[PDB]
């Protein structure tokens, strides 16, 4: 569906499990009015490398990063609940 709102090469944001990662966005596909991303997840080996739909990519700004953060605290108290 036209324009979506990323592009090729834009440094992004993107979710994989409950984690917000830096990233890539290498490609950019339209499929029956759905946009998809294939994404290099940031300092991760290229195997990772995924199609993902739009709503699991946010742009790269200071309200995503406390976002970012917000969760890895959130899941850091996750992983020291499970012991």
């Amino acid at each position: 569906d036209p324009k979506p709102k990323f592009q090729e090469g834009e440094r992004v944001l993107c979710f994989h499990g409950p984690l917000l990662y830096e990233a890539k966005c290498v490609k950019v596909a339209i499929k029956d009015k759905q946009v998809k991303y294939f994404i290099h997840y940031s300092g991760w080996n290229k195997n990772w490398d995924e199609w993902v739909p739009e709503s699991r990519v946010l742009k790269y700004v200071d309200t995503n990063l406390q976002k970012q953060r917000e969760l890895q605290k959130a899941n850091q108290e996750q992983y020291a609940e499970g012991k």
